[PDB]
DNA sequence: CTTCCTATAGTGAGTCGTATTA
DNA sequence: TAATACGACTCACT
């Protein structure tokens, strides 16, 4: 390991040595910088903004350490946040809060007290160890290289985009030890907060507030980030300037990997990363002894994929982001949003100041949301603007305890259509015939035209030329670009139909080409039982047409619309006539033969029946269809005037879902009775065992655990929290009592492990089919680029055709010779359960739908 | 039971009883 | 001495 080796006088030496050796040296000493800019301001990068980061990070430096004379000057009791915040430099521990903290308000969900402070809390922690590491590092990696000029030039300008290295000459002063948290919950608690606290009395930058109080369930408090800030983040363009996420690329190839820690970034300075993200230590340690080569090499790939910044995009991001109207809504606007003022009268509970609780809580609900997606964005135009001329850049992988591949860079590839098209490959070779094609499919399917064959596509392309020939020329003037689905991604093409037209099939092109299948998991099911109408439905069939799963379950369940549309039952009766009102809620239990009425009176398609469709993968049933359907069609309808039919809606939401899990409940088939299955599985073999009578147990509730295709192992291991309270008398005001999860627990909590063993193995697969994927793609067809999002896998114009049929290739290959469901069961078969056995097997029957009608699926990519 | 994972996480004022320090 | 800062316990919560 690092440590216990060598001195760390040293640790921080062996990094930068090796760095500079190969690729270069000028790109060396930025690169440890950058990874440094993740934990304190540089004192040279601060003169040099000579906006915003300037004022709130000093203000916030002084309140440190002046809080420590405060606290030094008294007796008594010392704050026990201090007791561990004193001995770190705090020209960093207020940088860093700023920034995490300015990081979680990016989450327009969990903004609780709670997170941040585990945000900051973290951090601070990721710096009081690896203090002098952190630091000696510096001086170190600021003296020269032992002379030479040309080799240490950086690169020689010899476009060859460096190649890393392997765990060969590498030395073992570069590794990973301990990567989780050494200080308890608890503590980490008192840290962020009084961090916080200071970044308060400092700088007003964000707020906290009590969120809806005397609410048992749905009572917390979060920050909510400041007007002025806010408003300087829409209009004071670069606003964020020095601020950068704790996590940014690479302008050089990543640490490789060979072991649960020790990757993505070399610096030994800082926070080692872990190849996979768990919600635990020891879950972790098991997988350190796995001996599955096939998972390494496989991120190894990902994680050497060189980025580019599209420069020509970038040009209009960060330009028409601050317009006060954009022609992508999907950009939090500028504008201020009003309101419904006071309803005419004023003392009055009807149906308007009753619904006015919830008919103006709308903008004080969105006014939260937008600061959001816009502190987001500005967040990903800083990243675009900063490196946007860096010849190349990586990203860090990671992946869950299921497998699924992630990149640590929070600007990362697996972001939305601003934030993609803002990103290209580089080692783009001439697209020629082969990619042109596809170049213009992949035109289509973000400008929303995937429900139609290929060569409808295409066609489309060549039909709305003329449409291009002036997008990619004056954009700002051509707002037709933005109209697509995904106009930033679409653009990037825009850019590349262009040129491409003006070069010829000789045109070099990086874009990535992006190919998404029909429906994830439940393709995967298909595949495991061969589920004869599922693959069909999820296009994983030959099939001539486009096959929407969604819309077949719309026309499907429309069918059943029009048959108690006709007889069904009746307006049951009401709640009157009664004993002394015993219940008095919904005085109609009305019927299936006026409700249909009612469905086909809001039209009902693909739309309805979409999201309850794929939630089927994660445990989606007629109970959960009902709030979907409600809040996503119906609930919204009425609350936008529409929905004049709707009388009793909850009724309503609880017959579409009837419809809706019946219609699919026969497709596919498969996916169910194999959810079903596993979901049986667990729970008997989930939950502890006992004995006849007295209370004697034997067999202790074992975690889950299984392993993948490439060999990737996996533990469910969902343990049950064991929370507290503290207490904080934040800011001399008031005493806040933090509600958290102690991060030593050991207790199980079975029912959640049964509700997830099933939708997890499907990412676990379709996570898994994945590695696979790039690896095979990589020695069969020598690919390179991947810009995979789970099962979004996508590489060069060039590279299209041999990815493109590579996916199959392994879908096929592997749900072949191995045996999911089978083989899970011998995972435990005797390791898990003992006796009994019985009442649970059940194999799931298998269909007559060979594999190999796979390499042919024309759609159904994935 | 009732929508996976990029992890999470009911709140504050009364009232006390302890180590801990200037 | 006498002043801190807080875990522990317990109610009522629009
Ligand atoms: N694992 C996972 N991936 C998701 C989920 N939602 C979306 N994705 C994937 O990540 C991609 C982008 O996700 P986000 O950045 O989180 O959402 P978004 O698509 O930008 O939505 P919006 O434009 O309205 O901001 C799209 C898709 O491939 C999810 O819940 N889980
Ligand atoms: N794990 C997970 N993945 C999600 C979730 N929502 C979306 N995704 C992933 O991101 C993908 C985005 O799909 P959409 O573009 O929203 O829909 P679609 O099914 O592809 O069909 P279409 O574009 O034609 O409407 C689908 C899925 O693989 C989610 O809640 N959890
Ligand atoms: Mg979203
Ligand atoms: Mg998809």
């Amino acid at each position: 390991i690092a440590k216990n080796d060598f001195s760390d006088i040293e640790l921080a030496a062996i990094p930068f040595n090796t760095l500079a050796d190969h690729y270069g040296e000028r790109l060396a000493r930025e690169q440890l910088a950058l990874e440094h800019e993740s934990y304190e301001m540089g004192e040279a990068r601060f003169r040099k903004m000579f906006p915003l980061i300037t004022t709130l990070l000093p203000k916030m430096i002084a309140r440190i350490n002046d809080w420590f004379e405060e606290v030094k000057a008294k007796r008594g009791k010392r704050p026990t946040a201090f007791q561990f915040l004193q001995e770190i430099k705090p020209e960093a521990v207020a940088y860093i809060t700023i920034k995490t903290t300015l990081a979680c308000l990016t989450s327009a969900d969990n903004t609780t007290v709670q997170a941040v402070a585990s945000a900051i809390g973290r951090a601070i922690e990721d710096e009081a160890r690896f203090g002098r590491i952190r630091d000696l590092e510096a001086k170190h990696f600021k003296k020269n290289v032992e002379e030479q000029l040309n080799k240490r030039v950086g690169h020689v300008y010899k476009k060859a985009f460096m190649q890393v290295v392997e765990a060969d000459m590498l030395s073992k002063g570069l590794l990973g030890g301990e990567a989780w948290s050494s200080w308890h919950k608890e503590d980490s608690i008192h840290v962020g907060v009084r961090c916080i606290e200071m970044l308060i009395e400092s700088t007003g930058m964000v707020s906290l507030h009590r969120q809806n109080a005397g609410v048992v369930g749905q009572d917390s408090e979060t920050i909510e980030l400041a007007p002025e800030y806010a408003e300087a983040i829409a209009t004071r363009a670069g606003a964020l300037a020095g601020i950068s996420p704790m996590f940014q690329p690479c302008v050089v190839p990543p640490k490789p990997w060979t072991g649960i820690t020790g990757g993505g970034y070399w610096a030994n300075g800082r926070r080692p990363l872990a190849l996979v993200r768990t919600h635990s230590k020891k879950a972790l340690m098991r997988y350190e002894d796995v001996y599955m080569p096939e998972v390494y090499k496989a991120i190894n790939i990902a994680q050497n994929t060189a980025w580019k910044i599209n420069k020509k995009v970038l040009a209009v991001a960060n330009v028409i982001t601050k317009w006060k109207h954009c022609p992508v809504e999907d950009i939090p606007a500028i504008e201020r949003e009003e309101l419904p003022m006071k309803p005419e009268d004023i003392d009055m509970n009807p149906e308007a100041l009753t619904a006015w609780k919830r008919a103006a809580a709308a903008v004080y609900r969105k006014d939260k949301a937008r600061k959001s997606r816009r502190i987001s964005l500005e967040f990903m135009l800083e990243q675009a603007n900063k490196f946007a001329n860096h010849k190349a850049i990586w990203f860090p992988y990671n992946m869950d305890w299921r497998g699924r591949v992630y990149a640590v860079s929070m600007f990362n590839p697996q972001g939305n259509d601003m934030t993609k098209g803002l990103l290209t490959l580089a080692k783009g070779k001439p697209i020629g015939k082969e990619g042109y094609y596809w170049l213009k499919i992949h035109g289509a399917n973000c400008a929303g035209v995937d429900k139609v064959p290929f060569p409808e596509r295409i066609k489309f392309i060549e039909e709305n030329h003329e449409n291009i020939m002036a997008c990619a020329k004056s954009p700002l003037e051509n707002t037709w670009w933005a109209e697509q689905d995904s106009p930033f991604c679409f653009l990037a093409f825009c850019f590349e139909y262009a040129g491409v037209q003006h070069h010829g099939l000789s045109y070099n092109c990086s874009l990535p080409l992006a190919f998404d299948g029909s429906c994830s998991g439940i393709q995967h099911f298909s595949a495991m039982l061969r589920d004869e109408v599922g693959g069909r439905a999820v296009n994983l069939l030959p099939s001539e047409t486009v096959q929407d799963i969604y819309g077949i379950v719309a026309k499907k369940v429309n069918e059943i619309l029009q048959a108690d549309a006709i007889n069904g039952t009746d307006n049951e009766v009401v709640t009157v006539t009664d004993e002394n009102t015993g219940e008095i809620s919904e005085k109609v239990k009305l019927g299936t033969k006026a409700l249909a009425g009612q469905w086909l009176a809001y039209g009902v398609t693909r739309s309805v029946t979409k999201r309850s469709v794929m939630t089927l993968a994660y445990g989606s049933k007629e109970f959960g269809f009902r709030q979907q359907v409600l809040e996503d069609t119906i609930q919204p309808a009425i609350d936008s005037g529409k929905g004049l039919m709707f009388t009793q809606p909850n009724q309503a939401a609880g017959y579409m879902a009837k419809l809706i899990w019946e219609s699919v409940s026969v497709t596919v088939v498969a996916a169910v009775e194999a959810m079903n299955w596993l979901k049986s599985a667990a729970k008997l073999l989930a939950a502890e065992v006992k004995d006849k009578k007295t209370g004697e147990i034997l067999r202790k509730r074992c975690a889950v655990h299984w392993v993948t295709p490439d060999g990737f192992p996996v533990w469910q291991e969902y343990k049950k929290p064991i929370q507290t309270r503290l207490n904080l008398m934040f800011l001399g005001q008031f005493r806040l009592q933090p509600t958290i999860n102690t991060n030593k627990d050991s207790e199980i909590d079975a029912h959640k492990q049964e509700s997830g063993i099933a939708p997890n193995f499907v990412h676990s697969q379709d996570g898994s089919h994945l590695r696979k994927t790039v690896v095979w793609a990589h020695e069969k067809y020598g690919i390179e680029s991947f810009a995979l999002i789970h099962d979004s896998f996508g590489t060069i114009p060039a590279d299209a055709a041999n990815l493109f049929k590579a996916v199959r290739e392994t879908m096929v290959d592997t749900y072949e010779s191995c045996d999911v469901l089978a083989d899970f069961y011998d995972q435990f078969a005797d390791q898990l359960h003992e006796s009994q056995l019985d009442k649970m097997p059940a194999l799931p029957a298998k269909g007559n739908l060979n594999l190999r009608d796979i390499l042919e699926s024309d759609f159904a990519f994935a």
